């Protein structure tokens, strides 16, 4: 276990940058921190308690996953691989969540935004359940600068394991939409170089991935090693420089030393 605090302590000196991790062992509740109290910037991995705002709607709100909304040229960002492909046209939000989570397309961030009243919804949301930490407070582009010293868009690798854990595992979430984030997660095509790159690849794994200024690289997700109790993972990582480059393979050697065994 200290093996781990060492092996973990090595990592971040070597990489040059400042690393957060906060793995939660469902099998016995217990946990592997580092700089777990911290805050980073989460960048897209913001987009899950996102997701999960418009999907706790859904539990009182009939339907609300199939309601439209429209994409039109004006909306697009820095980054929209689903959403360029609906301008002049409409999306559901359960396609703009699906985007969001599965491509982090920002257009169908900003767009679920809109629809909850904006970031500050997304706070509130996360108060709702129990998370004293998160803070959403930018749309997109914006809420991916992750300046040094600036608590903006900003939680800590514990407090977003926490809520990662009682939103896919707990009760958060009503069973409908607690099974479609999971679902979501599941279906993430982007973290192929991250968290599961440090996992045996038979392993199922749900995550949500993070790449922003200062090279700041990040996932969290939600690991079940085999038939074994589900482990709930957040790697954070940023470095010094504004134009670093990411460190995808810091995350997945995080991920490898702390559930080797598992």
């Amino acid at each position: 276990v200290q093996q781990v605090q060492k092996k973990l302590a090595a990592l971040e000196k070597q990489s040059g940058g400042r690393l957060g991790v906060a793995l939660i062992n469902t099998a016995d509740n217990s946990q592997v921190l580092y700089r777990a109290d911290e805050r980073f910037a989460m960048c897209s991995t913001s987009k899950v308690m996102t997701a999960a705002a418009v999907l706790k709607q859904s539990e009182t709100h009939d339907g609300i996953l199939q309601q439209k909304m429209t994409i039109k040229k004006a909306d697009l960002t820095n980054w929209n691989p689903v959403t360029e492909k609906y301008v002049g046209n409409t999306m559901t939000l359960a396609e703009l969540s699906a985007a969001t989570l599965q491509y982090s397309d920002n257009t169908a961030m900003n767009k679920l935004l809109a629809h909850l009243g904006g970031p500050g919804n997304v706070t509130a949301f996360a108060r709702s359940i129990g998370d004293t930490t998160f803070r959403l407070d930018r749309k997109e582009p914006e809420l991916n600068t992750a300046i040094p010293g600036d608590e903006r868009d900003t939680t800590s690798p514990l407090a977003m394991a926490k809520s990662l854990r009682k939103l896919t595992l707990g009760d958060a979430l009503a069973g409908p939409q607690r099974a479609q984030l999971v679902d979501w997660l599941k279906g993430n095509t982007t973290g192929g170089q991250s968290i599961r790159a440090g996992l045996p690849a038979h392993w199922v794994v749900g995550d949500k991935t993070g790449a922003c200024d200062y090279g700041t690289t990040n996932d969290i997700a939600v690991i079940w090693p085999e038939d074994r109790a589900p482990l709930v993972l957040v790697t954070y990582f940023t470095q010094p420089q504004q134009d670093a480059k990411w460190r995808k393979d810091v995350l997945a050697a995080a991920a490898k030393i702390v559930t080797e065994g598992k």
